[PDB]
């Protein structure tokens, strides 16, 4: 993977090139309001520590912030998304894996009108990784899925429960 970071938009200013999981960026700029990744899918995370609001880039060149759903130019750690093969999760109505289900190997840009319950407060991802985003058709508040369990919203780092939609993270071409 290969991303760059640059403190003003359009591709100029200070800048930054990474090809690994940084835990803290600051180091390195303190602002980020244009990115060209070479490749490779990221997320980025607006505080350090893998913390604050998330956003999924893959390969391309977002020359705004608003390009990657940002709040704000903040960008202070980010994450490499390794390949998955495969992708699988269990949604669940209600938290701790109770009430209704469904097992998806797809995405959903709408999850409350396809399935047969239209509530949504637990997943099991039992292969791959994935994006939940706050709103239908991949857009408002963006949450990395990894394989693993997903209780409540807490585990996902929202502030709320509110969902809409689910993405399969895999690379473009």
């Amino acid at each position: 993977g290969k991303i760059t970071f640059y403190e003003d938009r359009g591709f100029q200013g200070r800048h930054y090139e990474c090809s690994t999981d940084h835990s803290n960026l600051q180091p390195y700029f303190s602002r980020c309001n244009s990115v060209r990744v070479d490749s490779g899918c990221w997320m980025l995370y607006e505080q350090p520590n893998f913390t604050g609001c998330q956003y999924f880039l893959r390969r391309g060149d977002y020359p705004d912030y608003q390009q990657w759903m940002g709040f704000s130019d903040s960008v202070r750690s980010c994450r490499l998304i390794p390949h998955s093969s495969s992708h699988r999760i269990r949604i669940y109505e209600r938290e701790d894996y109770r009430g209704q289900m469904v097992e998806i190997t797809d995405d959903c840009p709408h999850l409350q009108d396809r399935f047969h319950f239209s509530d949504f407060h637990s997943f099991h991802v039992m292969e791959g990784y994935w994006v939940l985003y706050e709103m239908p058709n991949y857009r408002g508040r963006q949450y990395l899925l990894r394989p693993g369990e997903y209780r409540r919203y807490h585990d996902w780092g929202a502030m709320n429960a509110r969902v809409g939609s689910l993405r399969r993270i895999m690379d473009f071409y």
